[PDB]
């Protein structure tokens, strides 16, 4: 049978799994280029820190936890959304 391609549905290109990261929450793959200027241009931002799905069409609505993002940016990145967790923190508890 034929596999391997997962496809992208961000910048509808093909890819092997080998640039690819399966999202472990709603079962969503995307190829490691994308995922990356899709968490990074959220953080860059500096209103919002968790990482909702990069696909609008996801019944799941699942995230990125932050073990991937670690990952999916370098450490000069990390930090912007490492600060940005804090930041929104026990908004009722203090
Ligand atoms: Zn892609
Ligand atoms: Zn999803």
């Amino acid at each position: 049978g034929s596999s391997g391609s997962s496809g992208c549905k961000l910048c509808l290109g093909e890819y092997p799994v080998e640039q690819m990261t399966t999202i472990a929450q709603c079962q969503c793959i995307f190829c490691t280029l994308c995922l990356k200027q899709y968490v990074e241009l959220l953080i860059k931002e500096g209103l919002e820190t968790a990482i909702s799905c990069p696909d609008a069409a996801c019944p799941k609505q699942g995230h990125l936890q932050e073990n991937e993002i670690e990952c999916m940016v370098a450490a000069e990145i990390m930090q912007r959304y490492k600060k940005l967790q804090f930041e929104r923190s026990g908004p009722s508890s203090g």
